[PDB]
């Protein structure tokens, strides 16, 4: 169990939207403008290194991740981590490390199409202006000009539902259950 040669062994298998991924759900640790140098995933897992969120006694933070991106083929592959595992885990309070905002608007991405994603696009387009939306930008690139414009937060969800609700019920519900839970704490 060679601990640095599995993490690039690892790091070679994302492909770049998982690196995209990886980068929109380590946001709270990592902050946006200091992603920029992070060139491949290996330079990611090297950040959490530094801050001491994943050691070679301490891989809970990089199997969340890899579960939070679906990479079921990793975790056991390279980690040898089940599906059962992991939910298991991350159901037990206290155990998750990427907050319940971050991935909500995660599986937000996760659930929309493209076509939904240019509704989105259209939608936000009338609720706002503050906004620089471009054709190219995936839906957590637009996530990120919404924080970056204090349109999006915790606790700042109007402008996202009501874009949402006009796209597809299913988006809503994975607001509406995080918000629950969120003031029931």
């Amino acid at each position: 169990m060679d601990f640095s040669r599995n993490l690039y062994d690892i790091g070679e298998q994302l492909d770049s939207e998982d690196l995209a991924s990886l980068k929109f759900l380590s946001l709270d640790y990592i902050p946006q403008r200091k992603q920029e140098p992070i060139k491949d995933a290996l330079m990611l897992f090297q950040r959490l290194q530094e801050k001491r969120m994943l050691e070679e006694s301490n891989l809970s933070f990089l199997k969340e991740l890899l579960f939070r991106i679906n990479r079921l083929d990793l975790l056991i592959t390279y980690l040898n981590t089940r599906k059962e595992e992991m939910e298991r885990e991350l159901q037990t309070p206290g155990r998750a490390q990427i907050s319940a905002y971050r991935v909500m608007l995660y599986q937000i991405s996760e659930e929309v199409s493209r076509s939904e994603l240019r509704s989105f696009k259209a939608l936000l387009q009338e609720e706002d202006s503050k906004c620089k939306l471009d054709d190219d930008m995936n839906l957590l690139d637009i996530f990120i000009e919404m924080e970056k414009r204090v349109i999006l937060g915790e606790g700042k969800l109007d402008i996202l539902k009501r874009v949402c609700a006009q796209i597809n019920k299913s988006l809503l519900k994975i607001i509406n259950d995080y918000e629950e839970f969120s003031k029931e704490r």
